């Protein structure tokens, strides 16, 4: 009953369309779609705080973290709201995205609408990386593609 | 105290950055920025319903109209929430945008976050055009550039 969408654009082309659906405001969000142009392997996949693409993906700021927590994986209690882990690209450079998440929302204080979805250069270590940056960014590196998260029909 | 931003891009030369700021929860919204690549004259300037850029600006759908009103100009009672009138480009193809609007909002049912800002091919006749489409789209024609409206820092 809430549908939300994001068009990811970045150089490669790294490009993708990610859909979000939430049947009830109390409920999990299904996240699905496709990203192409990626290198094989894991790519960190996050909601960042600002829906600001003024100077590209860097304008989006840090991971969306309304609760002031440390970085983690989506299955961790200690995570940023925006922590959606990794998408995995094959040799064809395509990541088939199929995520269900109970922490992001399409309503309320954890709402992701108007924020930025980013697919990153490297793997997110899901905060298990044992350097300082693991607990902040997951060491997922640069921002390959992003988009502002918008209301869908 | 709330700041929102939109990067306008499309298939041709039209591009811009539009900022929105709302000092008080239900107060007026200041809208300002710059759009270049335009023909001289008026270009319809609207918030459209969907923050969906899947297939370009057409995916944004009709004018944002939560109150089921007819199309009008920003200074009309009978308007869509998304009706921000026209921006005016000079011979250089630059429109300097400076708008204050009391109907849009950055919170609540009138909130434009997650929706799409669109700059159009032609003038919006502000519903005074005396054909049927005047009362729906303002006859502003095709969508030159658009962006999803995002939360800013
Ligand atoms: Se997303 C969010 C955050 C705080 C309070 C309300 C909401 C919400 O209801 N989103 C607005 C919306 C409106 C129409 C379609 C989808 C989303
Ligand atoms: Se205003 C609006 C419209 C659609 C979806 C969500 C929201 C919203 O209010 N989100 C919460 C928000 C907005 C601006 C700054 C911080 C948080
Ligand atoms: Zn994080
Ligand atoms: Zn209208």
């Amino acid at each position: 009953a809430t549908k939300v969408v994001c068009v990811l654009k970045g150089d490669g082309p790294v490009q993708g369309i990610i859909n979000f659906e939430q049947k009830e405001s109390n409920g999990p969000v299904k996240v699905w779609g496709s990203i192409k142009g990626l290198t094989e392997g894991l790519h960190g996949f996050h909601v960042h705080e600002f829906g600001d693409n003024t100077a590209g993906c860097t304008s989006a700021g840090p991971h969306f973290n309304p609760l002031s927590r440390k970085h983690g994986g989506p299955k961790d209690e200690e995570r940023h709201v925006g922590d959606l882990g990794n998408v995995t690209a094959d040799k064809d450079g395509v990541a088939d995205v199929s995520i269900e998440d109970s922490v992001i929302s399409l309503s309320g204080d954890h709402c992701i609408i108007g924020r930025t979805l980013v697919v990153h250069e490297k793997a997110d270590d899901l905060g298990k990386g044992g350097n300082e940056e693991s607990t902040k960014t997951g060491n997922a590196g640069s921002r390959l593609a992003c988009g502002v998260i918008g209301i869908a029909q």
